[PDB]
DNA sequence: ATGCGCT
């Protein structure tokens, strides 16, 4: 009979059904299809999981997947063998598990296949050496999902009682706020430090202009803190004899960056196009659904060999040998890139202008990544004047390399060691150290991914939740901590230190991997977790004098 | 009258 294949993304399905044609019926779950809605029955009914009854759960189809589930039902009839083709990670593994329990049937009627790429060299091997779903992987995801549930449904209520109604707490949510709160306090406590700089304009023995910066005095870094000290020094430099000590000419290079991932795309779109995280993902979504780029949600900068041959092939025909490296550039889902290098942004007349701009950003990053380095001739001049040391640095572009596709938007006169320099003028400059920069939406996302706190598909969502909840606010595209955010962050740090530690997620991931690798059992892991958590929750419930949470 | 994180 006909084989039924199920994937997560519709766009990916349409593409698979092609490189497979008829005989098979490809479809997509379009997400999860099913999820959640001493002891207290009401609390357990609300959570959908019972921590006091060996974690029995109550999953139920999403209020917006009825059709999907239904249309998937009847399709199971005219199907001989059902092939669950979701992602190999634990989330994908769980979607497969839910599909199998919602469609019913017998285990043997189900098979698990993983698609490498769209190429036929992949969609083929998919059914070649398949397998079945990994129960350990599934239970690992159930453990994560349940731990996140307990925290949110059991901590928030405590907040409603001690602080205010409508408040929330969460493994990811609360540390994102903590990051903003700490930066806020960092800025408010900052005290600018005054420092001075002195530059000197001079003439070479020829007559050419040479700008110099004072670096040392009596062999110590030159850094006056007030005008008085700056004057004492200028007085000496005005009468000093200047002579060249050393001229170090050296070839230096510039290297392209890695292709984009969700976090970096958001940051680049934010810095070069003024796009907000949510907008960037909306445009990226359009581009993906129209087949111009790969999944917009990814945490890997990897590139397939085909992708790499495709781009080198393009660089070779459009730039020449000097731009093509001897062998592929090395560096530490796939990365976000054009599905076809031969497709220019200007040819996407079916897309909004902003989507074309985003595509162009993704395209150029992808092509520059595999080109040769930029080459410069860097010159450094060392100058002596009395007890002072002065410096001048220059650079002259010799070969653009990758900057040919990704442009950004210096000539030191000829002088030899021992040459005298004629002083023209001395310019003192007052300065003040500046406080740490405020977070931007993309900037906070960057910090979250750096600590492995969120997920590509949740970063944007996180940035919004903390605002709607009233913990932080955005102004001039920059984050500011709200009083409530500080209040909640301090309470949570006081009564749930472990949960508020930035590495809580990393530590959780380790335990989840152990469950996925038969090195631990999921219910046991949840039991340990719950025991610690309840110890903290119960303590927090008490009166402030007994160590309970301070009410506002 | 109510809250999480992920696809
Ligand atoms: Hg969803
Ligand atoms: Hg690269
Ligand atoms: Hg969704």
């Amino acid at each position: 009979g006909k084989a039924l294949v199920i994937v997560e993304s519709p766009a990916k399905a349409k593409t698979i059904n092609k490189y497979l044609g008829s005989d098979y019926v490809v479809k997509s779950s379009v997400g999860h299809i099913r999820d959640l809605p001493d002891e207290r029955g009401a609390l357990v009914n609300r959570m959908g999981v019972d921590p006091w009854h060996n974690w029995e759960a109550h999953y139920e189809v999403l209020p917006g997947k009825e059709k999907v589930v239904s249309e998937l039902k009847q399709l199971a009839e005219k199907a001989d063998h059902i092939y669950l083709a979701t992602n190999l990670d634990r989330e994908g593994e769980a979607i497969a598990w839910h599909l199998r329990e919602v469609i019913g049937g017998d285990d043997a009627r189900y098979s698990r296949v993983v698609f490498n790429e769209i190429t036929k060299n992949a969609i083929r091997q998919a059914f070649n050496k398949p397998g079945e779903l990994n129960i350990d992987r599934v239970n690992a995801q159930q453990a994560r999902r349940f731990m996140d549930r307990v925290v949110g449904y059991m901590v928030s209520p405590l907040l409603w009682k001690k602080i205010a109604r409508g408040l929330s707490a969460g493994r990811v949510q609360s540390v994102a706020v903590r990051l903003v709160v700490e930066r806020e306090r960092e800025i408010k406590a900052f005290v600018p430090e005054e420092f001075w700089e002195v530059d000197a304009s001079t003439t070479t023995p020829s007559g050419e202009a040479l700008a110099l910066q004072v670096t040392h005095q009596n062999d110590k870094p030159f850094r006056p803190v007030n005008k008085e000290q700056t004057q004492a020094a200028v007085s000496l430099l005005e009468k000093a004899r200047y002579s060249v000590l050393e001229r170090e000419d050296k070839p230096t290079t510039s290297k392209p960056g890695a292709p984009f991932i969700t976090s970096t795309l958001q940051q680049a779109a934010s810095t070069r196009l003024g796009f907000g995280v949510k907008k960037t993902m909306m445009m990226a979504q359009r581009l993906y659904e129209a087949g111009y780029i790969t999944y917009m949600r990814t945490d890997s900068t990897n590139l397939s060999q085909d992708a790499v041959n495709m781009v080198r092939g393009y660089i070779s025909d459009n730039f020449g040998k000097k731009y093509l490296p001897e062998s592929p550039n090395q560096y530490a889902h796939e990365a976000i890139r054009p599905s076809d290098v031969n497709v220019m942004a200007e040819s996407l007349k079916d897309m909004e202008a902003d989507a074309q701009k985003l595509y162009q950003l993704i395209w150029r990053q992808f092509v520059a990544c595999q080109m040769t380095p930029a080459k410069y001739d860097s010159t450094t001049l060392t100058v002596g004047a009395g007890d002072f040391r002065l410096k001048a640095r220059g650079r002259i572009l010799r070969f653009d390399g990758w900057t040919k596709v990704m442009p950004a938007l210096r000539i030191l006169p000829a002088v030899n060691k021992g040459d005298a320099l004629t002083l023209v003028e001395l310019t003192p400059a007052q300065h003040f150290t500046k406080p740490p920069a405020r977070f931007s939406e993309a900037s906070l996302v960057k910090e979250l991914e750096k600590r492995g706190i969120g997920r590509p598909s949740t970063y944007a969502s996180i940035i919004s939740t903390i605002q709607d909840r009233g913990y932080v606010r955005v102004e001039n595209r920059r984050f500011y901590a709200e009083k409530m955010g500080e209040i909640v962050t301090d309470r949570l740090e006081e009564n749930f230190r472990e949960l508020m530690n930035y590495d809580f997620t990393a530590q959780m991931e380790n335990s989840l991997d152990q469950v996925a690798n038969h090195e631990a059992e999921w219910k046991a892991v949840l039991d340990h977790f719950f025991s610690d958590f309840t110890q903290q929750l119960d303590k927090a419930e008490k009166d402030p004098e007994e160590g309970g949470m301070r009410p506002n």
